[PDB]
């Protein structure tokens, strides 16, 4: 099979689900294997902050003050903003489309810490999403480690639920849908396999052992969306990510569903 193949050329192990919301058609390969989650935390992250701010109207707008000496690396608006603090609904922005981890780490502790975006998922019906640590260690993606992953196929079906489903009203789906899409730094692998001209809303992740991890709902024009979890991760601690791999996942998987007959 053409996925398995890539998943051998390419020296790591490959999980895909697909999901054709026109005909209910999914591609799995791997796809109730667990694999890190990475930063695609914070589509779950932002839609708790998302859910509990429709019905606390002072939520989305409070000014979060922060400590300087406390952000973490990787954090280019947090870090910027320090004198001034960010709104919540700022930090959302830069968490989804800068991926910046301070602000994941603000946010969490809003919620509850990574316990709380493990409830919420759970609550919006996805028993298998597990997210354990805080940023930076949230991304170590270390052999067997069931921390901070899930599954292919529950990422698919949370993300499904998330921004096409009930979990939340209509405006904060699109809300979470339109972080999810802009940006210029806020683009997946995913993304780079996908037919142009097809809207994408998505969200990557990176980790150790040479990971990526890219959640992603596909509009083609004029057609229901496509839903789809890609994950590809490295035996070497030292690997170097393949974000290539990811891409071709997404071209072979999108392709099989835009076949004629």
């Amino acid at each position: 099979a053409e996925l398995a193949a890539l998943e051998k050329a390419s020296n790591g192990r490959l999980g895909i689900a697909v999901l054709d919301t026109s005909n209910g058609t999914r591609i799995a390969h791997h796809a109730r294997e667990r694999f890190p989650l990475c930063g695609t935390y914070a589509v779950v992250a932002a839609a708790a902050i998302l859910a509990r701010g429709s019905l606390d109207a002072s939520l989305l707008p409070r000014r979060i003050l922060y400590r300087r000496y406390e952000v973490v690396a990787g954090s280019p608006v947090t870090e910027s903003h320090v004198d001034t603090g960010m709104t919540i609904a700022q930090l959302c922005a830069a968490m989804l489309q800068s991926g910046d981890k301070g602000a994941g780490n603000l946010l969490m502790r809003v919620l509850g810490g990574p316990q709380a975006v493990t409830s919420f998922a759970h609550e919006s019906g996805d028993t298998v999403f597990r997210l354990d640590r805080w940023e930076p260690e949230l991304n170590l993606a270390a052999p067997g480690d069931e921390r901070d992953t899930s599954t292919p196929v529950a990422m698919v079906d949370l993300l499904q639920q998330l921004l096409l489903g009930d979990t939340l009203r209509e405006p904060q789906r699109a809300q979470l849908t339109e972080w999810m899409t802009g940006g210029a730094r806020g683009a997946t692998a995913i993304a780079a396999g996908v037919p142009p001209g097809w809207r994408v809303a998505d969200k990557a992740g990176t980790g150790g052992y040479g990971t990526t991890t890219d959640v992603a709902v596909l509009w083609p024009p004029s057609r229901a969306p496509i839903v789809l979890a890609v994950s590809f991760t490295q035996p070497r601690a030292d690997a170097a990510a393949r974000a290539d791999v990811v891409a071709s996942a997404a071209r072979i998987a999108t392709g099989a569903l835009t076949a004629t007959a």
